[PDB]
């Protein structure tokens, strides 16, 4: 229950007061008289919005000093306004000056010094007197009333009088609000002669006085104006709210009786009629869209701490949407309004006493409900206890009111309510799970490699590309991912027994994504080469390399036409071993990558399979050491926090290959023409000894088992790691491979990641958002922006893999760019590499996520870093970054 | 010295050529008949520009599979012909197929399908038959120029035929490159029949026969096009280039001679006397303008390894500029231009040979040059050695051709060579520097606090604000400051003795910045405890919040009518504490934050003063223990980095206030009415013991300095902790303080950075930025911008600091962000916080960075991560990128 004093240990100042019932009059400068704590952290914040001027917006401030404050401020307040009368000519209409409470000690006249400057300048000076400490905001509201009527009521006649002239008291147009039911308004014949304190300029606010209806929204901040109004020229007032259906169609039918009254008579209905005409069509079509959203909003149960004449209006819209009400406590409120809301109130609805902090956690925890709507005090209390949340307020930045509004207001509580991220986050944490789900865990895990092998390529229910000319091609040659595995390995060069065509577009296309040198010589193979043998140039250009750069160790990888005439590289291997045993202690590791196999993520994971089955061997099994086998989506920092994971729990990680210290970009003391930076050979030897197998990704399956067998490791998969759901898995794997507790510091940057996860999941919600990204990589970013809210209206996939169809999206077909841009139509994201930027720019949407290989107009994509708690959070804040920068 | 076969294990296929010579052609489709490695990782990266339909930049590849291979590629051909005509209808004139390797082993006839799709299309076909192993890029230009001589040549007539028509053969527009002689041959009469294969029509390009004077930029690709055009239309061609002044003025005059030979005689001077006349004027402006730049740019050392034609024109164009060559070596280059340059080329000059990346990086260590202009293959090569290089290649992203092109040529060797970052980056390193530079680097970080508090106020050049009206403030309470070092200790809430108003918009910035509740409560004060005395409130508030939140410490802070009427919170602290004893254990911590005594900065600062002059005591000195003093600048996740780094040390680091486990952001099982997540009390009372203090901001000094006569520790300072000189005397001062040397995570960081600096300074040059932020994390920001090559154009301060006029700008002041942007005019970047907005949209600036307080707009501000190597980084990548997407 309202107590409008107050104890000390909520109401603000009443400087907020005029300020909510002043400043959103557009066309006018809001001058406060002080120091910075009243404007300073203040302006720009109402949420009203304009399609005017936008002087509003902008703050002013005289900026009360010392010495001034011990001398006088009056003097500073008249060169103040001069200035901003002379600068600012031709955009202020009038001007407000607001007395503050410091002001108010001061002794400083506020109404003296807009007297004496009246007559300087030609633009009305309202002069504001409402001290901070007078009272509350209520106090605020009046006094900001009290000023409207007495300086700005009734001082120039309007133009042109519709017939039907209404006056709108009492609404602030935040976040067009008032362009919801303002194209109602006109429709049916009415004219808003003038909206109080809201899209409204100051000359059309001097109108108010030749109507014949008002209108009322909050009962709380100008009912004595309202009443002053009828007592000074016949007005007859009306107390409404459109936040509803039936409340608007109540609210519209009131409106068409007061009319027909005040002009002609109730019969000849000439209002009403119209008035039920198009409340009937609107209704009809309203309720035909609303539909869909109840059935999804349907039993759910709802708390609500909302101050105003929502409280009314909110309870009964949100009972015809399909949810009821368990609590309802306002702070902000008339008592005749809560008098009427307790009368809504259903029982076993318990109305809450305790507007403070801990009142609201006592309902919250007590009740237990699943939707709360509240205020901004209580955005953030409520979204601690993992709970939805609908803002209405100043800070709400939708509108709901009108029928519109109101198919809005469903569509943002279906956003809130049903995002698939609050099952995820009531999920129990690592820490205190029991054995058995961390057993079960661990075990999906290490069958997991098992289950995406037997998956089939033939049951697949996405489709087989059946184009014949592709254009703008997101693929790239294997032989990219080959030389991308080999440039992971210590000291050496990667020899491409190709046409040394192929060597330029792929050491180029490296060298721009990476920005970094890329070594890949290449076996010049020539027409009279290709036809007869063309081994004999593999001998030679072993012979020079070696002889040249001296490697310990070559990496060789094919290129189209060489399995286009199908020499074999290991024959021409052991005859170069055999005619020069000088180069013994040299070993070679060959790779078949043709061109028609896939894209850099089957390069790589070939490549991968070669090294895995070559190099290393089976010796001891000790402890404390695990194997990496990194997949090619992830970028040198992943690979850098996998290994700083891996540290974390005390486990000693071996990376193959180690694209994290070659790639990264360093620059070290001496520049070699081998590639440096990998891991040695002695380590990727021993790494046959691991107690433990760690796959990033699908396509290395195949390399896992090719080391489950060889040496007899337990394997563990992983499709991703990202969303907090595969994270938390990787951390039970870990805990399992280590044996010991999750450190601190992964506690502390879940915690993190739960709180970016529920302070940015109404940005993701309903959001269209298309993906066209490598095999990998899209699984990632699929399942992590589809489990955050956003429907994916296409994945489209660079090559065709297991486990496709089990991505959530409406269609997944596997298609290049041009696919990308067909398909992309009606969507707000594209995830997608840097040459895709052409599709933005056919389609105009400026929110392009650069992901995967290659990113070349953006630098730093090397270190692009989402992977671990920390990655999602990276992500997760840039993903949103963009939808707000779109947007 | 060229050497036109070739060795195994440079020369680019022969597909490379012919779409060196064919791509840049506009309005047509490149097919590419072969697999992905053709075209998959080729396609979008030719460097040529246009105004046109801009259909080259896409790519086509008719993806050569496994089944057609074994089979037959021809008709897939054929669809993929069919359908590119039928869906590209209206966009494409002509079209080019390319034959591939895989192409021509498989024995597919490109001229077959070519005459027989002809029929079924009413778009030309040009059927380019260039395998790639036939040989290197030079096969592929002569054959891209016999069948541009065959099948384009001759077939339509000109519409308008200028009565001086000139052809440009061998210009391909490489970033901006044909649109700067374009206005100069226009301008003098002549008319540009046919520029070939760059920024050209097709049909613009059949109009060539119809000429009098060919001009041949690039020697090297279409020369026995011009011979075979003179063969069979009598047209004589002119070997000239157009990178310089004097190459462009010989160009120009031969042009004028062999025009006036073929058009009338050689007397009737016609074009040669305008061509003097513009010579004249031009060559006296371009003079002018180039002054500056050589002044800057006289007697530095140069090496180049261009190919073309560049290698002859540009050694002119450097000796012209002030500057003179060590070595030119080119690859790519016909015989005459090899005699040629070496002819331009000085004594004492050594021509290279070797053009792999051994010999060049050999003759980088032997020559010892300053500025390298190179290829792309160089690229990263030199940058790796730390030297300035320039690209003049078709990655090069600015035209240099022509007077203007000369101009900006200049421009960009002087941003790449006089870059600040070149003496930082050649600095000796943290690991091997000797012990006097770090004695020395340890004693000025330990004066650094008694540097900075020495300076007086009164000798500041920059300027003392003088203005009545201040429209958007970007200053905040600095009881806004207090909260926020308040929120940072464990288990409190913050008692704001004010006047129940300025919680309101302190507590709701707080909110809307780090996206969490802040519990701010405060002592209502109404206008009757105004007069007589306000030190009763204090008393009751106090006894309210303890007997209800039960805290085991209470800050409170004062507001501005609190120092208005100068009521002592003291006190009523001992009042409180005398009348009830039963609150003895429970301390409170006093600060005065006036409102007129600055902003955020100063509040943080003092409330911390206030905070280190009360709860530590001095006891023993036990080692190991550091203790930091955190500045209002840094986000919580610098807080916890610079907690990592004192940890990587093995020191045991004390944050006072902790921010960075408090505001960070954190979903705890239980949401406390108080502020938890901080620095307990048993730590800040510990904290007197440490062995050493850091602050890490300059506000912060007074600080240290009441620690370093209260307990006796040594006190260290560092203004800012990023641009790799700062974060180096950072380092310096923990390995001192620890004893043991840095580890090694540090040293690859510093590698990362280094290659992240070497590698983002071309976007940072020459950009003007302007920066209106706090007192710190402006001087953070303008050191590490002008650091890196930005110069700025002001430096706006929210309040007057020590040490203002050092930073490095043509303006410094205090002012709001009207100065903002009445200031920014002309500027490409803004640094300021969100409210600054407003600024960008009145000035078209699209580039905004989100820095300081507050940042609404933006999530994951509060994780905003800039200290430390990595932070550096992060910081560098995220302004090179909206360097890259504002331009
Ligand atoms: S296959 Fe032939 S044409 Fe294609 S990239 Fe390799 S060398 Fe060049
Ligand atoms: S000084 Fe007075 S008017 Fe200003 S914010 Fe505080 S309570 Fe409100």
């Amino acid at each position: 229950a309202p107590k409008f004093k107050s104890e000390p240990g909520e109401r603000s100042c009443a400087y907020d007061g005029a300020r909510v019932v002043l400043m959103p009059i557009t066309d006018v400068i809001h001058l406060v008289h002080g120091p910075i704590a009243c404007a300073g952290n203040s302006w720009d914040n109402r949420g009203a919005r304009s399609s005017d001027s936008q002087l509003y917006r902008r703050g002013f401030t005289t900026e009360m000093l010392e010495n001034d404050v011990v001398f006088g401020g009056e003097k500073k307040l008249y060169r103040a306004i001069l200035e901003l009368a002379e600068r600012y000519e031709g955009q202020a209409k009038a001007m407000f000056v607001y007395a503050t409470c410091v002001t108010a000690m001061t002794g400083d006249d506020v109404e003296a010094v807009c007297a004496a400057a009246g007559k300087k300048v030609a633009i009305p000076l309202i002069p504001v007197n409402t001290p901070g400490f007078i009272g509350d905001k209520n106090i605020g509201n009046r006094l900001a009333g009290e000023v409207l009527f007495k300086h700005v009521i009734g001082t120039a006649e309007p133009p042109v009088l519709g017939e039907y002239p209404i006056n709108l008291i009492g609404e602030y147009n935040i976040a067009g609000d008032l362009w919801g039911m303002l194209p109602l308004f006109e429709r049916l014949g009415i004219q808003v002669l003038s909206c109080f304190s809201g899209d409204a300029t100051f000359e059309e606010l001097r109108y108010a006085h030749r109507a014949k209806l008002n209108i009322i929204i909050c009962s709380k901040s100008l009912t004595n104006l309202a009443r002053k109004m009828q007592k000074n020229y016949g007005m007859p007032y009306l107390e409404e709210s459109f936040y509803g259906m039936t409340d608007t169609a109540k609210a519209l039918r009131d409106i068409a009786r007061e009319l027909d009254d005040a002009v002609g008579g109730l019969e000849k209905r000439i209002m009403q009629d119209r008035v039920e005409k198009l409340l009937e069509e609107e209704e009809a079509t309203c309720r035909e869209r609303l539909a869909p959203y109840r059935a999804r909003l349907e039993g759910k149960r709802s708390v609500l701490f909302t101050g105003g004449v929502k409280t009314w209006s909110m309870v009964n819209a949100l009972r015809e949407l399909g949810v009821e009400i368990l609590a309802a406590g306002t702070q902000n409120s008339t008592l005749e309004d809560f008098y009427r809301m307790k009368a809504l109130m259903h029982q076993d609805a318990r109305i809450i006493e305790d507007t403070s902090s801990a009142g609201l956690l006592q309902v919250m925890y007590d009740k237990m409900p699943d939707l709360i709507v509240a205020g901004g005090k209580t955005k953030f209390l409520a979204l601690k206890t993992k709970t939805p949340f609908l803002d209405i307020n100043h800070g709400r930045s939708h509108p709901y009111a009108g029928y519109e509004g109101m198919v809005t207001f469903a569509k943002q509580l279906d956003l809130t309510v049903n995002n698939p991220i609050w099952p995820v986050l009531n999920a129990k944490a690592p820490w205190e799970k029991t054995e058995e789900e961390l057993t079960a865990a661990v075990a999906l895990a290490a069958g997991h490699a098992r289950a995406c092998l037997d998956e089939d390529l033939k049951d697949s229910t996405v489709k087989v590309p059946a184009k014949n000319a592709t254009v703008n091609p997101q693929k790239n040659s294997p032989a990219l991912g080959a030389t991308l595995a080999y440039l992971g390995i210590d000291q050496m060069l990667a020899l491409l027994h190709g046409a040394q065509g192929c060597s330029t577009f792929i050491r180029l296309q490296l060298s721009r994504h990476f920005k970094e040198p890329v070594a890949l010589n290449s076996t010049a193979m020539s027409e009279d080469t290709a036809i007869f043998g063309g081994w004999e140039n593999l001998k030679k250009g072993l012979k020079k390399v070696i002889e040249k750069f001296s490697p310990e160790v070559v990496g060789v990888m094919t290129s189209g036409l060489t399995e286009t005439m199908g020499d074999d590289v290991r024959s021409a291997i052991v005859h170069f071993r055999q005619e020069y045993p000088e180069h013994d202690g040299v070993p070679v590791v060959w790779a078949s990558t043709p061109d028609y196999c896939g894209s850099l993520q089957e390069g790589y994971a070939a490549t991968v399979e070669a090294i895995v089955r070559s190099v290393p061997e089976p010796g001891e099994t000790i402890p404390g050491q695990v194997t990496v086998l990194p997949g090619a989506h992830l970028t040198p920092a992943d690979v850098e926090e996998v290994r700083e994971l891996c540290e974390a729990f005390g486990l000693d990680p071996i990376i193959v290959p180690d694209i994290a210290n070659a790639l990264d970009g360093h620059i070290d003391e001496t520049v070699s023409p081998l590639s440096t930076g990998g891991v040695s050979m002695a380590r990727i030897r021993q790494a046959g000894q691991s107690a433990a197998t760690l796959f990033i990704g699908d396509s290395l399956a195949k390399a896992a088992e090719a080391m489950t067998e060889r040496c007899g490791m337990p394997s563990y998969g992983f499709t991703s790691l990202t969303g907090l759901a595969q994270v938390d898995r990787f951390m039970e794997t870990l805990a399992a491979i280590a044996g010991r507790p999750i450190p601190e510091k992964f506690r502390r940057w879940r915690s993190r990641l739960m709180d970016a996860m529920v302070d940015s999941h109404y940005q993701f919600g309903l959001k269209k958002v298309t993906v066209a990204l490598e095999g990998d990589n899209l699984k990632t970013l699929v399942n992590f922006l589809a489990g955050m809210g956003c429907e994916i209206q296409a994945a489209i996939a660079a090559t065709r893999v297991r486990g496709l169809d089990g991505l959530p999206a409406r269609d997944i077909f596997v298609g290049d760019l041009e696919d990308l841009e067909t398909a992309a139509r009606g969507s707000d994201l594209i995830v997608a590499n840097s040459n895709g930027r052409q599709a933005a720019a056919k389609l105009g949407i400026k929110a392009h996520l650069r992901a995967g290989l290659p990113v070349f107009d953006r630098l730093g994509a090397h270190q692009k870093m989402w992977v671990g708690y920390r990655g999602t959070m990276n992500l997760l804040f840039e993903t949103a970054n963009l939808f707000q920068a779109n947007a």
